[PDB]
């Protein structure tokens, strides 16, 4: 466990980072207090909810559809019968809500328990209804389920090192749809952003969680901001994460 200073890449934004290489067990941690604090995963939960849907047969491939019903949404790309790959990349809320609501709560509870997914608290299945957004809510979106960045990395490692019971075919679907382009062919980066606002503490929950492969070595990582500035989003923290990867992990 090495405590590190990535503050220059955070460019004044409050947050922390954790990178873990499980081959040689090198844990690099910036802002240890934050990295151990549990928070809502927000859209980073799509990593796990995709695998749940595949395991239960609700979806089957990166082409799989969820039966769009014509409801009007402000995001153009949500207004179509999109595939799993597109719903993941466009963070289509209705697709992932419909997917998870086809799965019984005990199945979800047991999978989260097996993954040690934070507090594994799905008690508020419906999510944070007081924000007025109705069915565009769920237990993983600023609601009962909370996970620390360190726990995110531990879960990512267990999934992608093949240490869970999820099918390899399903892991590979997730890998494909998580891959991102960082304009450096010499590293393979995979990840997912998340964005929420913590109304109790007046702070954002801005996430980028994923993994990095660079010549035999793999790092699992979670970058997280808790800034009070509402302008700080998941996509912004992904930029920060990319800067760290290029500076220290290339
Ligand atoms: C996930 O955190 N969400 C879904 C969507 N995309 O977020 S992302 O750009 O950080 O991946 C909008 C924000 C958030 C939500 N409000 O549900």
């Amino acid at each position: 466990v090495n405590i590190v200073d990535y503050s220059d890449c955070f460019e004044g934004i409050s947050g922390g980072a954790i990178f873990c290489n499980t081959k040689n067990k090198e844990y690099n941690i910036y802002n240890k207090e934050l990295i151990e604090t549990r928070r809502s995963p927000c859209s980073t939960f799509k990593i796990v909810s995709t695998l749940i849907g595949l395991e239960k047969g609700v979806i089957n491939s990166k082409e799989s559809v969820m039966g769009y019903d014509g409801t009007d949404y402000p995001n153009k790309n949500w207004n179509k019968n999109l595939s799993l790959e597109e719903a993941f990349k466009e963070s289509c809320v209705w697709y992932y809500k419909k997917l998870i609501n086809k799965v019984d709560a005990k199945s979800v509870q047991n999978i989260l328990d097996d993954l040690k997914y934070g507090n594994c608290d799905i008690s508020e299945w419906e999510g944070d209804l007081k924000n007025g957004k109705g069915h565009l809510n769920g237990f993983w979106l600023e609601s009962s389920l909370q996970i620390s960045p360190k726990e995110q990395v531990q879960t990512m490692a267990k999934i992608f090192e093949g240490d869970t019971n999820f099918k390899k075919e399903h892991i590979n679907i997730l890998r494909d749809i998580m891959a991102i382009d960082v304009n450096d062919a010499n590293i393979n980066v995979y990840g997912k952003t998340g964005t929420g606002f913590d109304e109790k503490n007046k702070r954002v929950d801005a996430w980028f969680v994923g993994m990095l492969e660079r010549e035999g070595d793999t790092y699992y990582f979670a970058i997280k901001s808790d800034d009070s500035n509402k302008e700080i989003t998941g996509p912004k923290v992904k930029e920060i994460a990319i800067n760290i990867i290029k500076k220290y992990y290339s």
